[PDB]
């Protein structure tokens, strides 16, 4: 058992890039089912699913992210284990091929806790550069998915190269906390297991701690009218995005208990999606776009549905 | 009129650097009050409680911050604004010697407007080095919580972080929702409130703690609010359940409007001890406090929470 969902490209409709999203989402799925299906964990499926989405020339994370104001590169990157409950993000970091990796990395380093201080969750810039090269990770010369497993634990990343032409040092959503992603299984408030995964305008989604905010939102009985009003009053006409004139962004969604209720909504343009099922063979990808006439920034687009596991 | 409430070292209790922590305190909120008197914004008002904290060599913060695994200053430094709602902050930044101070120049350049795009609200390393000198910065945990007579609230922190850290490491200093908050009363939250952390950087991280408390603020009752809050969403959180004592302290002011403005302000902390200090505009005269854990209470496991109440205007 198993399902993954996956995104990219999210933003303004690309009449050409739209193909190329789709063959990325589709093998990034693939990806994430292999390794669900070697009975890999939660965490190393969704690494896996990031590092196929980094990889393609066409997205902005990890290989082909956009230059910053000094034409170089700085990654943003985060993955959440709803199990453990613990994370791992890097942020402003270059160098390296895959930055989900080191956020990966981290991750696991951080479950291993005190074995003899608490364990860094978060570097950034050259720190976190040394911290890779210095655990093997290959040195070289927005995206993101939710996973859950047959046994119902969760997990999440998101992985992006930021504003082009953006300040050196600039952080966005992708590396923050409760803001790029979010995995937390069933629980005592928890009745839900929930992943998060977005993406879009930075700043917009890390003011509205957007990841966090939509897993307790999927609390609730109906996770479509869940995310909707989280994605309209949390968002769009959260009083933390008043000033902005349009607020742009997009989010996966995954909700367990095996029963899978999986969604996608946005605010920019289109966005990419792909999603498969251990037991359905093949991923299917699917350009989501505003309705006709409806304004980017200003309304709201859904889509979703449910799959069962075993 | 005005008021602020402001703290300078939230762990382990020292009767040797107590009367230091104490000293700096009153200073910081004096220079709050002064800034508040001069007509500055609360966010100004913040920040210079906040360079004062800093300066002084006892605090990790700024000047005196804990050298990292490689013997160098790296610090974290964030503000906020209840009025704009807008936010700044600094991640391993070093070679300033105010963190705080590039922190709210990034807050308020965000005020101004789009650049083109949104201007950056954190930056990080050398970026946030070079972005600092290109705006006129001077090159070389505390907090602070401050409401205006109008009812405006800022919140502030700043740290060197944990002792021999890997460089990069950034911590709850300079993560939004984590080191601070501030936010002014609005349709959903009847109460202007604002909020500064300190303590061990994941724990506060992980459980989001500035904007948790923010949230629970907003409940009838503040200190039973903030207690349970401490308890159950930060010593008990399932997100920490794999720690063996979870610690950390936060400073909190909320306020009504009555004219008069009701600010009820308190601190509360796991770790041994921490400094506070507070002072009102009309009061003229601020106040220090050393608070400690009750004997036989175990830091990491036991929760200290005091505070008052003060009339504005
Ligand atoms: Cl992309
Ligand atoms: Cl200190």
């Amino acid at each position: 058992g198993g399902f993954v969902l996956v995104h990219a490209g999210a933003g303004y409709h690309s009449e050409s890039k739209a193909k190329e999203y789709k063959h990325v989402c589709k093998r990034a799925c693939q990806k994430a089912i292999e390794k669900l299906q070697a009975g890999a964990l939660a965490t190393d499926a969704v690494t896996a699913a990031l590092v196929e989405l980094e990889d393609s020339p066409f997205t902005n994370a990890g290989m082909g992210s956009n230059l910053n104001l000094l034409g170089e590169i700085e990654c943003d990157a985060s993955i959440m284990d709803g199990k453990s409950l613990n994370f791992g993000a890097v942020g402003a970091l270059s160098g390296i091929k895959n930055p989900v990796s080191v956020a990966n990395r981290l991750l696991c380093e951080g479950q291993k806790g005190k074995l003899g201080r608490i364990p860094p969750c978060f570097l950034v810039g050259e720190g976190a550069y040394r911290w890779a090269v210095d655990h093997g990770i290959p040195s070289c010369p927005t995206v993101g998915a939710v996973v859950v497993d047959h046994e119902g634990n969760v997990a999440a990343a998101v992985s992006s190269g930021g504003l082009a032409l953006k300040h050196p040092g600039r952080v966005g959503q992708a590396a923050l906390y409760g803001c790029g992603c979010w995995a937390e299984n069933t629980g005592a408030h928890n009745p839900y297991s929930t992943a998060v995964s977005t993406s879009g305008c930075g700043e917009h989604l890390v003011r509205t701690i957007l990841a966090r905010e939509c897993s307790h939102a999927l609390q609730a009985e109906d996770a479509h009218q869940a995310l909707l009003e989280t994605m309209q009053n949390k968002f769009i006409s959260s009083p933390f995005l008043a000033s902005e004139d349009g607020v742009l962004g997009g989010v996966i969604v995954l909700r367990s208990c095996l029963l899978v209720e999986f969604l996608w909504s946005h605010t920019t343009e289109s966005m990419c999606v792909g999603y498969m099922s251990a037991q359905d063979g093949k991923a299917k990808t699917h350009i989501s776009r505003l309705p006709p006439g409806a304004v980017a920034g200003q309304s709201v687009a859904i889509e979703g549905g449910v799959c069962r596991l075993e």
